[PDB]
């Protein structure tokens, strides 16, 4: 007997990924889950075949259905064209879903007590707030041929006024040029969850900006918090005995380095991308790491692996080589889609699976059975034997197992 | 001892203190400049209207050697603290900008100080682009519903092409523009590779060139012709590699890398990463920071952290304080290694690598600020016993100085 899902939007993606993607189906999700599943194959070859519109469809879907699970993709630059022969340089569908939904990535490394972090200090988890929407993920960056000038523009709607500002003036040579740009509503909207995020948890907030040298732009997020967090949240926090405290990136990542974790850290956009690999690699590996798209309506999330698609462990399997990579991340994808199924569904027994997969995952590494990046973090790189670790394949086999062992144990 | 020209700039709040008694008890007592000294702290820019700056820059190009302390650089709340006339740039973009070149900066280590990275057992060098991007460039308030659009326009002026960048239908928010010169980019590029080759170790340029596929494009495009068309033969002879990485993967890699290499870095990204990178090795206080010019003759040495705001309130308050003076100390034998060099000078060159072996001598003597005492106890465990203020510490770097230079004159 299986448990009766709900409605879950499916992202394919790429290279090792996809491999371990189905392997996760195979054997942990579909043997337990009756799923009205929604798929789209956003795999490079399908989304060159349908001129990247089923990615812009996989988002629709999301919005419609409030869940949706996403594998790693290739964001194709000059070398992918060559290697796919593909159509155009296609834009990455994590930057076209995140734009269309907008709203929160809420980043958290998964912990394991037998797992030495490369950060000594951190005893407390670290969750980054990255703000899913604008800045370089939408941004218009274009080639200067030559000498020349670039202005970047701003006309209202009532054409009462103009505002013309001086780029830059190229008197010898080209180079390159970009605009970007920010909304109001997604900034409040991530200062908001921001806050929200930090009373739930009960730690204090940072945000993170560079507002001395982006005194306008960056100035605009820090009075945005700042306003809804003394005219909504100040006393809260005061209740809850925490803060919230704005920072320059600088000092920040310096103080993140070396405190302790156990605290909320709202991100822009880029800081958010780059930080939470940081933080993910300071723990230990980036393959134990959670990623989930709140998005502003409160009813919609879209969960992913923080990662990529492991091109470097890809070609190694090409080549029919021993691969060792770790699927918790992207494990972790489908039990966080399925945790919030199950809020919105009032089902007690997927929410119970969601979780139950989710210590099964634990467990296994806290019993033994890893990857090698885990080998790693135990014995150190050098030092790491054959032995020592499991294969893609014989690690799924031992979560299979250890999950099919767990939910007969739960029916009593 | 007769150093030569050396352009100063005086700075603010607790590097401004710290400045004077590096002048004070290390600088002057051994060595006499043509001390070209020019006052970039708040006040006499703001009462400058900013050009003591461009004109520091402009000093710097002519002798060849700058070595500045870290300023203030002006917020909202500054210009209420200051009661400025105008929210100051930064004097370090204006100065990186005047000059160009690439800012390489790397941590001082010392045997006795723990890591807060476990791996790191071999030095990481952030080639830091100083031109450019968010550094010089022009943001501003989208205060409601209208069209941003940024545009290119030809010298011969016979073509236009403009470039929605959003359409803001309902409500405002912000936009900027940015940019920056295939030559600054050529310039670090070839700075990097030379860095590479001469240190012996590999070479790692990170963009985001999967998301800004023309700009980024660009910085990876230049950085493979350079490497591809002048230096592949000279790296693959030493044995050592280039090879560029999207961001995301380069900081992972860094984390679990045991260091020795050199991180080729856009403007913004040396600017956070050579923070992690200091912080991560033990303390801010302990990193070295120096603008290498396009033309190699010009170089302008700082300290990395900033003006250190939270210790000179304490100093304010009559409070005791403990502030690491390493990273400012190394911003003058940087200079003074970099003068002696063109100069042709033995002693001064002899002097600048001697205080550098004193101030490393004396942490590995036990004798340090709170920041190292925290690296070794950790900061719930540290006591005053266990740690210097910062006087204390200037006192131990001068006796050993004075040691260190009678020594040597073999008497
Ligand atoms: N969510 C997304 O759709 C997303 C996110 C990021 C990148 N990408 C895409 O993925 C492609 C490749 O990116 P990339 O190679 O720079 O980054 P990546 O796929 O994250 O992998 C970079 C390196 O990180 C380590 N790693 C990442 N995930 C791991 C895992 N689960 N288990 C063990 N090690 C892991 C491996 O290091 P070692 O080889 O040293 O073991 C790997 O070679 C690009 O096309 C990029 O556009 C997609
Ligand atoms: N190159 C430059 O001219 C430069 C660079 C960056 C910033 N700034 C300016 O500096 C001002 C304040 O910057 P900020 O407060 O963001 O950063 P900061 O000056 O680097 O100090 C922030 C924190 O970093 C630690 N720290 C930094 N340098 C230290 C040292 N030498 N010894 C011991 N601890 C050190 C202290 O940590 P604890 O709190 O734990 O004691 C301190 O509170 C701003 O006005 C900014 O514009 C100047
Ligand atoms: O979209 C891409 O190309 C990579 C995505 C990424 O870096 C992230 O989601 O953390
Ligand atoms: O110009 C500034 O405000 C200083 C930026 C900074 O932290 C640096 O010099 O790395
Ligand atoms: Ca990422
Ligand atoms: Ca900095």
């Amino acid at each position: 007997k299986k448990i009766s899902g709900g409605s879950v939007v499916e992202m394919q993606g790429d290279e090792m990924t996809r491999i371990i993607w189905e392997l996760i189906k195979e054997k942990l999700i579909f043997p337990y889950v009756e799923l009205d599943l929604h798929s789209y194959d956003l795999g490079i070859e399908n989304r060159d075949a349908t001129n990247d519109q089923v990615t812009k469809d996989a988002a629709e879907a999301i919005k419609k259905h409030n869940v949706g699970v996403k594998c790693a993709t290739i964001t194709p630059d000059e070398k992918r064209v060559e290697e796919f022969k593909l159509k155009q340089m296609w834009k990455s569908p994590n930057n076209t879903i995140r734009n269309i939904l907008g709203g929160t990535v809420f980043r958290e490394a998964i912990i394991c007590k037998n797992i030495p972090r490369l950060v000594s200090g951190w005893v407390k988890p670290i969750i980054i707030g990255r703000h899913a929407y604008g800045d370089q993920y939408r941004a218009t960056d274009f080639v200067v041929p030559g000498p020349g000038k670039v202005e970047i523009t701003y006309t209202p709607s009532d054409g009462t006024q103009k505002v013309t500002y001086l780029v830059h003036n190229f008197e010898e040579g080209g180079g390159v040029a970009m605009g970007m740009y920010n909304q109001d509503k997604s900034i409040e909207d991530f200062a908001h969850s921001s806050f929200q995020m930090a009373l739930s948890k009960g730690w204090p907030l940072y945000l993170s900006t560079k507002n001395t040298i982006l005194k306008k732009y960056d100035g605009r997020f820090k009075d945005i918090f700042q306003e809804i967090y003394d005219k909504q949240y100040k006393s809260q926090f005061e209740a809850q005995k925490i803060w919230y405290e704005h920072r320059l990136i600088d000092d920040m990542v310096a103080q993140a380095m070396k405190s302790e974790g156990g605290f909320i850290w709202a991100c822009k956009n880029y800081d958010g991308d780059v930080q939470s690999d940081s933080v993910a690699q300071g723990y230990g590996s980036l393959g134990m790491m959670t990623s989930v798209l709140v998005c502003p309506d409160g009813k919609t999330v879209e969960a992913e692996a923080a990662h990529g698609t492991v091109t470097r462990h890809y070609r190694m399997y090409q080549k029919g080589q021993e691969t060792s990579t770790n699927p918790i991340a992207s494990i972790f994808a489908w039990t966080r889609g399925l945790a919030h199924r199950a809020k919105l569904d009032n089902n007690k027994e997927l929410a119970f699976f969601a979780n139950a997969l989710e210590e099964v995952s634990i467990e296994t590494i806290e019993a033994g059975f890893m990857t090698k990046d885990l080998a790693a973090c135990i014995k150190g790189l050098p030092n790491v034997q054959r032995s020592d670790y499991l294969n893609t394949f014989e690690f799924m086999d031992k979560l299979g197992e250890n999950l099919k062992i767990k939910l007969a144990q739960a029916k009593l």
